[PDB]
């Protein structure tokens, strides 16, 4: 009605809002325990939660960062914690798939920033897969590259656990005092195989490492301004000019803790600071939109539950937002990241750069591999 | 030379001779340990072993299910050793991928009948891959349809240890006596998802259960005849028939064990009269290849090594085997079994046949599925 409302139903139509992070698939798993066979009315129409399939197509959202998050392992023996979060990362990887296959009309599994448009010139959620710390690959690189294969095209570094790669900024003290050893090393096999680097949940110290050695562009799926907000989650600004050399994205989260100091005083405008704040300084071809919807219990006021993403919208333009600088925060700048992490694995695989390999045990001892080369001299005298 | 192995030679760039089981990948982890980098030298010229790239093109193989075999779990805490061994399966699927990936020439990802034959009239060997045993999955079916989405297409239900959901066939005594309940449940999984079944290393018990269970056709994907050589490796007059009624293929093992009652006494001929005694007694639609090499330290006389598969072709022709039904024995049938396993799981999954899920723990209380409820109908309130 309002010609700013019909300007932002326009631009929703004309290019993808795409959502850094939303954990619906962890609902799932806490609601239905991943068993969604019949289950189409509640999905629409969910009895609880921030998302459902109704009213994601109300907010005329146009992709989705789906979160594959499991928790921090709890167990006191570490190895066994660490193999069962691996496990349930398959879990909620196969309930995402099974969520968007189920469901065609309305989700479509996107990978690639051609996906992602082809997904959207067909009227559906570009569906993308991002885990949430690497607590979820067991220690394995192996597992990790396959976990690209199964979909996933971020990963953010920690949640709230310190892992062996780096620090989370929640938990004190400093295990590793940034990145490990293992984190630098990572970097570099994240940026060969296609990763997109996330450093939401990091501390400000390993973002600071990881925006300086990555050799392609990096995102925040869900973080806030740190000079607006003072909280660990939030970004930094000697961190946010980093990232602007970096090239990288900061998509901005509707958590209330980090958008005010009384958190039931946070609002729509708050989110509206923080994007405007970013793009004032570091341009808005760095800033973006990370909701972290189903990752709370209760949102701002006007950004309750995926339905309200027009009032953002509209909110930006009737700041003084330009047109193009607004389908820049939508989600052309993190289509973008996504395109240049994909070319700098292409140049980087094209040169035949080496792989990160696990250390794995001997499983032969001298005597067989005595009894393989005796063996295959034998082949050679035929 | 011979007009027999001109003929041979013919019939190999006519159709793909695609071998059902080779256990390559594993002693690449044995000599290796999956890292392959700057060791192309080595992967075309083997110290071990029976398999190698130019002993592979030496052969004329079309096609190949590479094994990502790995070892029974032997951790006496068993839910850390079935966890251990899902890592171990995503390493040796990691290591699948980047052979092929890193050799481009030789080998190309296959996972149909359509991307099997691109493959060959590229002149391409096609790369299939199978897992052997349900150890493999950590009793995770969400994890088999990652697998399956990584590229398996087949799951031997057993290797030589017992698991929830089949017996194998060489420990004793029997747990389940043939399948148990759960695996009766998964062989409907399995034709849902158009996941090939492998009856190689089951009990012949579980075959007959299997064989009449199962709505899409079955494998061997490596094993002989029992009525010629007596091994609980070998398949029964019983399961030959049970599998021409399932319209499966029996796959020819080169195992000397399961070809002679001394081993050393083993050859071609021998492997020669396991297809013929398969094919005059249940046609020739219903055989196969599947050698098993580097699933044994030495192979058949006049069948040591994946370079030997001309004098098989021409073998099988100067017994007077006709070109249609050599054709058929060598690729043509298991590539019907692979096409008729995805036509099935087309119907069933167009048809809406509910999934079966994992059972998983509760992870909310009643408190939090309260607040979560309470939260919902505040925002409708709205
Ligand atoms: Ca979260
Ligand atoms: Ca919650
Ligand atoms: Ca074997
Ligand atoms: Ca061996
Ligand atoms: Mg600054
Ligand atoms: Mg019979």
């Amino acid at each position: 009605p309002s010609p700013i409302e019909e300007q932002a139903t326009r631009l929703l139509k004309e290019v993808p809002l795409i959502d850094g992070h939303n954990d619906f698939p962890y609902m799932i798993r806490g609601w239905f325990r991943n068993d969604i066979n019949g289950q189409d009315a509640h999905l629409y129409d969910m009895p609880i939660g921030q998302t459902d399939l109704q009213r994601l197509q109300k907010g005329l959202l146009g992709g989705q960062f789906w979160s594959a998050f499991v928790p921090c392992p709890k167990n006191p023996d570490k190895e066994v914690g660490s193999l069962e979060a691996l496990r349930q990362t398959l879990q909620q990887l196969d309930v995402i798939h099974r969520l968007i296959e189920r469901h065609p009309t309305i989700l479509q599994f996107a990978d690639s920033a051609a996906s992602i448009w082809s997904s959207f010139r067909a009227g559906r959620v570009a569906s993308l897969i991002g885990i949430e710390g690497l607590h979820q690959i067991a220690d394995s690189v192996s597992a990790l590259r396959m976990l690209h294969r199964l979909g996933v095209r971020y990963v953010t570094l920690t949640h709230n656990c310190h892992n062996a790669f780096a620090d989370a900024a929640t938990v004190s003290p400093e295990l590793h005092g940034g990145l490990s050893r293992k984190g630098e090393r990572l970097i570099r096999e994240l940026n060969r195989m296609g990763m997109m680097i996330d450093l939401s949940h990091t501390s400000h110290e390993a973002q600071t490492q990881a925006l300086r050695l990555s050799r392609a562009p990096v995102i925040y799926s869900h973080s806030s301004i740190y000079s607006l907000r003072a909280h660990a989650r939030n970004v930094t600004d000697e961190n946010l000019h980093l990232l602007h050399r970096n090239r990288g994205v900061v998509m901005i989260c509707f958590l209330r803790e980090l958008l005010a100091s009384e958190a039931d005083q946070a609002t729509l405008a708050h989110v509206i600071d923080h994007i405007i704040y970013a793009g004032t300084r570091i341009g808005y071809e760095h800033v973006g939109i990370g909701s972290d919807f189903d990752g709370m219990l209760r949102g701002p006021d006007g950004l309750h539950d995926v339905s309200c993403y027009p009032a953002l919208v509209a909110g930006l333009l009737e700041r003084g937002v330009s047109e193009e600088d607004v389908k820049r925060v939508m989600g052309l700048n993190v289509i973008r990241v996504l395109e240049e992490v994909e070319r700098v694995a292409a140049e980087l695989q094209g040169a035949g750069e080496e792989c990160l390999c696990d250390e794995l045990d001997e499983v032969w001892n001298e005597d067989i591999k005595e009894q393989l080369t005796r063996e295959r001299e034998r082949v050679r005298k035929l």
